[PDB]
Parts: C-alpha cells; structure tokens; sequence
C-alpha cells in the first residue's frame, strides 16, 4: 500500500483492508473489481487510490497478510525431518492450511486463477529460502493442489494420489515400473 | 464456430480466421479482444456472432487448428521407444513443436496465461495414473520457464535433462552420490 494507507486509525484501517478481503475471497483476482471494493466501502473510485496504487496492490498485500507459501511449509519441515519424513508430514501441513482455514478461497484463487502477471509480480519475505529438486516437488505438488482446489477433493482423495505420486519422485520412474510388473 | 461461419466462401472465411489468429498471436485470452478481431475486419460488433459464440469459441477453434497438446507427443514416443529412449527424445519432439513454429506466440500465451475457466472448457481431438500426472507436472512446469524466461534450446535441454533424470532415478538416488 501506500504512507497514507499506514497512518489510519488502527480501527478505520481495518475498515478497508476487510472490505477487500472480502472481494478476494469472492472473485479470483481477475473477476474482482475496485468498483466492488469501493461501493462496498461507500466512497467514490478515486479514494480507493489514496491506499493502493491497484487492485493489485491490494491483492498481493492480502496475500501477504492471510496466505504463506505452500513450499516453505516444507523447507520449514526439513530441519528436525529428513526429506522422507518431511515429504509425509507435509502432505498433513497442506491440508491444514489450505483446506480448514479462513483462507480456503483465498488459496482456491491463488491456484486456480493464477497468471503471468501475477507470477511475475508476487515475491514474498524469507528467513529460510532454482535447483531441480525443488523445481520438481513444486511441480507435482502445485499440481495435486490443484486437484484438491478444482476437483473438490476430500482428505482421503487427496492423501491417495498424494502418496502415489510422492513415492514415485522419491522411489523413481524406473523403480515404479519394474515394482508393478 | 456456428454453421454461419463454415457455409462461408473460403475467400471470406480465411479472411476471419486470419483475423482471428492474427488476435491470439499477439494477445492472452484474457487480453485479446472481440472488438479488436472486429475492428480489423472492418464489421460491426455483433456479426463476430454470426460465426462464433462468443471469443472462446474462437480461441479454441484456433487452438485446436494450428497447435497440440504436447503430452499426446509424449505417448506417441511410448508406443515405439522404451519409457526413458521417450523421455529422452520427448525434448527435442517438445523443442521442435514449440520453438521452431509459427504457432509459437500460441503456445507461449497456452502456457503462460491459462485459467481455470479454460482449462476447464477445453476438449482436444487426442488415461491419468500417476506417471502420466507427474510426468506432465514437471514438463509443463519445464515449458512454462522456457517460455516465460525466453530459454534458449540449449538451457531447456539442461534443465529439462537434469530433472527428468531425477524424475527417473527418484530423488533420493539423486541426491546421494
């Protein structure tokens, strides 16, 4: 935001950050509208600028306040963990944050209608932070989230091809196969 | 399309799909415009609709006309190759298909600027057991870098080489050595 989102009353200020929370559980950044947020509030268009310098502005500071990054999860796990172990607790730690939690749509947007720009533009804090293995888990795991998002999947749907696939990345291809025949 | 846009004279009809096409090699979806494609073809707004319903149909008319989906590629190397002989030459089928194009741009908004509402929608003139789930998770994530970071074939093709080979042997081969 902006010096002159900072200085409101502890009390006005949550006034409008909740206003737009609300349009970000309810649209995915695209559907959402500063109209929305600003007739929400009852203030004209151009106040919503004395905040923010747009929409998305108030999207990735949202963000930033509700939402964590799904891998830090794991790179967080890694330190009392091995890598096994942190792969079978995460798999938990995922649904804990991304399915009962306030943020569920929060996340559900941040998944399912996620583009360039907003790729190209969100970078978030970090206290423990390109090498293919990453790239890889991301992947497979981003993926499965997706299918949890956009299939409407339990728990228990989840956790079965989470398992399945994992153990494929971690066992290999190779192994895979020649287990199966 | 509709049967308004087919029953038209092949001069005319090429003249809209080039319009059209001319729209989606320059613009997202989400970006492209069903004023723009009729603005260049010097019509009112409301005769887009005689031949389409509105611009998705014609994204997807141009989608399946002049691009595939990779991992059909990928399956089709299966058939006659050994499981890593086709993760091996899936790259370059991947490099020649994508790169060396004129449906390039296509693709590149394809990878680059999909939503849930289009991946939802779309159905393509072609099961999911985990190989293929996780196979196409680290390929399409491998693609999207090529494209949104402008990688050269040869930068692919490390990158892609490194994690398929993880991929293959597991990660905890991978990291022991």
């Amino acid at each position: 935001p902006k010096s002159t989102y900072f200085s409101l009353s502890d009390e006005k200020r949550n006034r409008v950050y909740d206003a737009c929370l609300n349009e970000f559980q309810t649209h995915s950044f695209h559907e959402a509208k500063i109209m929305h947020i600003v007739k929400a509030l009852d203030i004209p268009r151009g106040s919503f600028y004395q905040y923010f310098e747009d929409l998305k502005d108030a999207y990735f500071y949202v963000l930033s306040q509700e939402t964590l990054e799904i891998h830090d999860l794991f790179f967080n796990l890694l330190k009392d963990n091995s890598i096994e172990e942190s792969l079978d607790k995460y798999k938990y730690l995922l649904l804990e944050n991304l399915i009962d939690s306030p943020q569920y749509k929060l996340y559900k947007y941040r998944f399912l209608d996620w583009t360039y720009e907003l790729e190209r533009d969100w970078k978030p804090q970090s206290s423990a932070t390109d090498n293919p293995i990453s790239q890889v888990l991301k992947s497979v795991v981003h993926n499965l989230v997706y299918r949890l998002f956009s299939e409407n999947w339990t728990e228990k749907t989840f956790i079965e091809n989470y398992d399945k696939e994992i153990k494929l990345v971690t066992e290999g291809l190779l192994n895979y196969i020649t287990d199966r025949k």
